[PDB]
């Protein structure tokens, strides 16, 4: 379990709100601030959770040999409801639970900004909105299209070696679509107002 | 990885084929002819996937911390066309890719007690050479409840605690003969069995 994560007194599972104008705040804070400065913060908080952190190292150890090296993980965004927070904070993103155009997955945004639309980040009774910033496993990418249940084969001649993920655009990308538990870890929480 | 599977030398998948007379082949050999006695068996194949192997048993070890001392796993059936044996040996069993099952308990992967469910053709689809085949999977069944056509995930427990939920969900919990899992590596799949009538 990773060192800047705080003492869990022996359990599996917290949420740890971030202390303000401290080094690991100001950096989720300036990359939410990127695209989204006129939103206002409330809390960052820390995402804990050792069983999906367990699961998701495992799959980047294996994409980092079937790439062969390669950095294969991207920092992304994800609104979501404030009803779906629970669930996601203790199992991750499912893409059994909007546009699904590049593919049927979990969505994930290079901006921000994306991820603030109302339509993925939902304000809930107070006005209160709610964004992840995610460890996603992109490794190699190709372009996405409606109705794929998996990425396409890098090569159809071995129509099981796949993609790690798509995209909208391939020289450009702005979203990103994963097809498997395994692939993306909530590392935090923000919760913001418009 | 075990220390039964042949040497891969660095390789991360084989298809491992067993001798009649081996124990191993033997007691797969009599799971199936408990309910499938007239069907005779071409071959049955060890699958040895490195990267399968390591996610189911991170899983398995999480759900064994979490569960207090139950048998979480089962060795249970699963039907498939020729058509995905390619995908099921490389990448295990994608509930997107699941069909409809006759009876639906929720929209998972289904697991058979019985070979001879899976041992219908709607399951085990005969190739254009007659042979049918049937995966022999560990399956992280852990604790389970009677499921329903709706389910997309395993219902909770408690319904005043949403986010703790059963590990897969059954046809009839007395008399468990199909289980439902809803997430990926909760099932590796051991062995596939060729058949023929
Ligand atoms: O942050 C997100 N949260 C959620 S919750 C449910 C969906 C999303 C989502 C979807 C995104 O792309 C969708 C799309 C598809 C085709 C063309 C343009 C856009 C992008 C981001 C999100």
């Amino acid at each position: 379990l990773p060192e800047h994560w705080t003492d869990m007194n022996h359990q599996l599972f917290c949420m740890v709100q971030l202390e303000p104008g401290q080094s690991e705040y100001n950096t989720i804070k300036d990359k939410f601030t990127r695209t989204c400065s006129s939103y206002a913060i409330e809390k960052i908080e820390r995402i804990q959770n050792a069983f999906l952190w367990q699961s998701y190292q495992v799959k980047k150890r294996q994409m980092d040999i079937k790439n062969d090296h390669k950095n294969n993980e991207r920092l992304l965004f994800h609104g979501t409801d404030a009803d779906s927070v629970p669930y996601v904070n203790q199992h991750g993103f499912n893409r059994s639970c909007n546009a699904v155009s590049y593919g049927k997955g979990t969505y994930f945004a290079v901006d921000a900004s994306y991820s603030a639309k109302d339509t993925y980040s939902k304000p809930d009774s107070n006005g209160r909105k709610h964004m992840y910033v995610v460890r996603v496993l992109t490794g190699v990418f190709t372009k996405g299209r409606a109705g794929l249940v998996t990425p396409p084969p890098k090569n159809p001649h071995n129509p099981t070696d796949l993609f790690d993920s798509v995209t909208n655009n391939t020289r450009s990308p702005k979203l990103f679509v994963v097809f498997f538990d395994n692939q993306a870890y909530p590392e935090y929480l923000i919760t913001f107002t418009a």
